[PDB]
């Protein structure tokens, strides 16, 4: 439990991990500590010290920058309010090679993985990913930890709900609004509003029931 | 109506106009002014100084390098040939992260946005936009003010008419033309050569008529 | 067939020697001559100096470096194989705008070309081809000789057998195996293992029979 100082914490351990503590150090930082639900090890040469009730631990030895590193859109939003009441601050976490506009508005929390292009005037709430190669043209609102996957785009004047995920290569169209809760699968090409809490899948997309 | 000297005048005010003053910006470029048909205000701290009846003004006054930051096609085609008309030289705005091999033939008045690829032996037709994300793989002919939207790409060899548009996501395999006027909705993958002048969606794109 | 000494010989005289020259011409390198089946000529300023019987010649007089630029995946494998049996090293051909994790594992002959991303503790076979705009995510694994078109994406632990073809847009889940020498159209997205030796198309994937 011997650490340096002035590193980040990362809550969570899996393959977001791995990708965001390399965009961290791809910015210089370092990265201090893991803390897992799995407490057992190292996630790239990052020590796994324990699970969340490692957090006070964490927060008494000066360390109090953290990223949630969990690429489960509520559990992510529960341990960033968790890691918040512990006293850490939450960082983003932002590819050197991002393109991230000088009008954009950004939370706390945020992932901006590499390669992707975020355009004018769009806002990105707390702990929302924007993943590997995704693009986001302007005037986007995308709510709280919502995930836009891989190589995913939306269009002019989209916004996202609280929530949502995008799966890999998802596209939306100028003006759309999706729901809170909401998934559009991989590929799927979202031509109309989604309200909240439904799965989308297809070319156009399209609502799938039971 | 008071403008500093040497900066770029926009026609257009809208969401494409943001996106285009923020690459020029990006470059180092400054921006002097926006012309608006709604002639009522700033874009992102450009002034809009009047509708397209305040050109020659801006011209006397010693402005000479315009761009026009117009989506529609045929709209924007238009207010190019008007622009030079009135004595102003169509500068492009390519963002500084777009990378445009050093064997791409530009025309004048292209969008090159962020994230952009062209490769080798590609030409691009005057008026052209080239949005955030698009790929363009060797040896395509892009005709005068196409649009292929963000997140789409062209395979090898691919010929895309005059104002045709391509939506977000579109995709188009080596060696197809597709002709002028033509639109491939969102997400379409386009197999086979298509006309001028229809609108074709799918996986793979299909012509829709009436 | 008086060539400068130090430059990178390459196999393949097409499109994609043409985008291959210009990323190792972007990282500095000096690309020496061109082998083409067809021996009649330049690219882009490389000289064609015969088809493959002048291999030996070109190791003789001290040329050692080589890259194979065939799309053909059991093309291109046999050929890298000819290559180091008459004594050649198979470079890489990265573009500069490519960002590759430095927890990725690169085999050698391998092109990754403007605009890719690819994450952490992913692993790349010997001759692979990862094509313009693609994204591979973490802990992919991409065997040898195979090829990811442009714009296509790898969502995280994917992986792609050897000499596998991914068309233009294509998209992959997480987790999902591809067998060696399966082709995925164009804009597939494939949602479930595939095995060897299939063609699969749509949205999602299936596999086509006769
Ligand atoms: C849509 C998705 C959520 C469905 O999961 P699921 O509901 O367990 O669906 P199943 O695998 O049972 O498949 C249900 C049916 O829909 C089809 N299907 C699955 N995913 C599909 C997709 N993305 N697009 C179109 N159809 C799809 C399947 O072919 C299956 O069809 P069948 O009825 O003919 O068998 C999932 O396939 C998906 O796309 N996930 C995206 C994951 C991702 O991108 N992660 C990146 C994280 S960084
Ligand atoms: C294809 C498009 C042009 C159609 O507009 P439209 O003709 O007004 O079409 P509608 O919205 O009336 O839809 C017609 C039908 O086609 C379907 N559809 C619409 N867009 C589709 C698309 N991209 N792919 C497949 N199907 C689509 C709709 O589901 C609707 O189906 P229905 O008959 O089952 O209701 C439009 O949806 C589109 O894709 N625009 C791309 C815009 C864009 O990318 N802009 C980026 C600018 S930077
Ligand atoms: C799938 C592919 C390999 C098929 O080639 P092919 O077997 O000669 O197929 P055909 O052109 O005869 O078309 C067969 C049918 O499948 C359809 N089809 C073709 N390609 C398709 C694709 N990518 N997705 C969905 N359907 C497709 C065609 O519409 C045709 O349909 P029909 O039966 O209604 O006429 C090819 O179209 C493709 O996608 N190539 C990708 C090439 C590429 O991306 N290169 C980039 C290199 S860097
Ligand atoms: C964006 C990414 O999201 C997901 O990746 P991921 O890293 O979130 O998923 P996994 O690789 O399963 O890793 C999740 C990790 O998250 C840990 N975890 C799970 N729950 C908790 C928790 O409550 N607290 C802490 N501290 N850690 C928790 C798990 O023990 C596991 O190590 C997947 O959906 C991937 O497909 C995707 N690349
Ligand atoms: C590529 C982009 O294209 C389009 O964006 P856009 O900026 O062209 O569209 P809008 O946001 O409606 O803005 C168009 C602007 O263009 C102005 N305009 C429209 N017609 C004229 C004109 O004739 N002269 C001048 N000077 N301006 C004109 C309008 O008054 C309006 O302010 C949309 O299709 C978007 O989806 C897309 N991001
Ligand atoms: C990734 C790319 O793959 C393919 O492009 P490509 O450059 O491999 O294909 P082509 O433009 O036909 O060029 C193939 C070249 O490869 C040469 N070639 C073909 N066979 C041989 C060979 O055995 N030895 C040598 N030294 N050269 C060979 C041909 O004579 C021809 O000049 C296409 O599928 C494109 O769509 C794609 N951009
Ligand atoms: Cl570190
Ligand atoms: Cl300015
Ligand atoms: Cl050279
Ligand atoms: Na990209």
């Amino acid at each position: 439990a011997s650490l340096a100082i002035g590193g980040v914490v990362i809550i969570g351990g899996g393959g977001h991990a791995k990708v965001v503590i390399e965009s961290l150090r791809a910015c210089g930082e370092t990265v201090a500590a893991i803390v897992d639900a799995d407490p057992t090890r190292a996630v790239l040469g990052v020590p796994v010290v324990g699970d969340d009730l490692a957090l006070p631990m964490l927060r008494e030895q000066g360390l109090s920058r953290l990223f949630v590193a969990i690429g489960d859109n509520r559990l992510r939003q529960k341990l960033g309010r968790k890691a918040r009441d512990h006293g850490f601050s939450l960082v983003n976490a932002i590819h050197p090679s991002a393109v991230v506009s000088p009008s954009v508005r950004l939370g706390e929390g945020v992932a901006v993985m590499a390669g992707v292009a975020i355009n004018a005037d769009s806002w990105i709430g707390d702990l929302a990913i924007i993943n590997t190669g995704a693009v986001v043209d302007n005037d986007c609102r995308l709510g709280a930890a919502c995930h836009l996957g891989p190589a995913s785009a939306l269009a002019g004047g989209v916004s996202v709900g609280e929530r949502a995920f995008l799966g890999v290569g998802a596209r939306v169209i100028p003006g759309v609004t999706i729901g809170a809760d909401t998934i559009v699968g991989a590929g799927g090409v979202v031509v109309r509003d989604l309200p909240d809490s439904v799965l989308a899948i297809g070319v156009p997309a399209k609502i799938k029931g039971d």
